[PDB]
């Protein structure tokens, strides 16, 4: 299956910007969300959850198509609580109709890292609403109950390696678990975009727990919790390794940070050698707004 970027008609670098503009204002507008959170975190995951269904073998699901609109893929058990995001970006799409389903989700999830101080993330425009029979089933998303093989295996299907798959995994640095979402019972939340997931997985004091869900999950005296799939990372030792690596490198994690989520936001697109270079949008902060 090929799906050919295609330039929303007539638009360039200067479009987009005013689309990340609306998004980073209605991030600092809407400040209450999630027990003042805010949606930087859900738009991230948002992101993520469209991405991830991509399989290598035969290019279903994947960003692409935009097809988290459709009801099937929307009342995914594995998307709950998305749907905040959803709302979020709906007076955005109602403001410039122009965008994609698809370039509007993974530009939600650029901006919400850039403006949480995370790293610059390049962004490629293109994207083209495909027809609701295009829509993945349920299923393709991770299990958080699982172990490091579980998630070394999964990821080989978003054709990611180790080291690709322990750097996107620091964005569990940001927001938290939902209990009534995912059966996983929350910690101590953040909404800044930092090496921390590393650090703490390296230095708080784990125990490992059931929550009222009945499901395992790893908790730390100072409040932090770690999914099982999270923990996993420190007890396979190729997983180790890059996790200290992260954990001393802030530099470093940034710059694979944002290698991995372009890729993950990418995988199933094919770009004409005539499409225009990624785009890097300056923060409100960058533009003095
Ligand atoms: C093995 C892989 C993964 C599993 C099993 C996993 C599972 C989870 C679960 C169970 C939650 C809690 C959801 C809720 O209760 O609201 C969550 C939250 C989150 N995940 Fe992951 N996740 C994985 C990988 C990732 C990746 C690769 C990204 C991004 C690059 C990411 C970004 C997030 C964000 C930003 C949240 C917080 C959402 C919020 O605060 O509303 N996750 N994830
Ligand atoms: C500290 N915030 C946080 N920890 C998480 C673990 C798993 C998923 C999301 C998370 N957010």
């Amino acid at each position: 299956l090929v799906h050919v970027a295609s330039v929303e008609k007539g638009r360039s670098y200067e479009d987009f910007q005013k689309v990340y503009n609306a998004i980073a204002l209605k991030l600092r507008e809407d400040d209450e969300y999630d027990n003042y959170i805010g949606y930087g975190p859900v738009l991230v995951r948002l992101a993520w959850h469209i991405s991830g269904t991509w399989d290598k073998h035969d290019n279903t699901g994947g960003s692409y198509g935009g097809t988290y609109r459709f009801k099937k893929e929307f009342n995914d058990p594995s998307n709950a609580g998305l749907q905040n995001g959803f709302k979020f970006l709906e007076p955005i799409h109602k403001e410039f109709p122009w965008i994609s389903s698809g370039d509007l989700f993974s530009l939600g999830g650029v901006t919400a890292v850039q403006e949480m101080q995370g790293p610059k993330i390049p962004w490629r425009c293109g994207r083209v609403d495909t027809p609701e029979d295009t829509t993945p089933d349920n299923g393709r998303l991770p299990d958080a109950d699982k172990d490091a093989g579980y998630v070394r295996t999964f990821f080989q299907r978003l054709n990611m390696n180790d080291r690709e798959v322990v750097a996107l995994m620091g964005a569990h640095a940001l927001g938290k678990t939902h209990l009534k979402n995912s059966g996983y019972e929350g910690g101590g939340a953040n909404n800044v975009f930092t090496n921390e997931f590393y650090l703490n997985l390296l230095n708080e004091d784990w125990k490992l727990e059931k929550n009222d869900a009945n499901n395992e999950q790893w908790d730390s005296k100072s409040g932090y919790m770690m999914l099982p799939t999270d923990y996993s990372l420190i007890q396979d030792p190729k997983y180790l390794s890059i996790v200290k690596e992260y954990a001393n490198d802030q530099d470093k994690f940034f710059k694979d940070f944002s290698k991995a989520f372009e890729k993950l936001l990418e995988n199933g697109i094919t770009f004409p050698k005539d499409a225009p270079s990624p785009f890097i949008f300056k923060t409100l902060e960058e533009q003095g707004l």
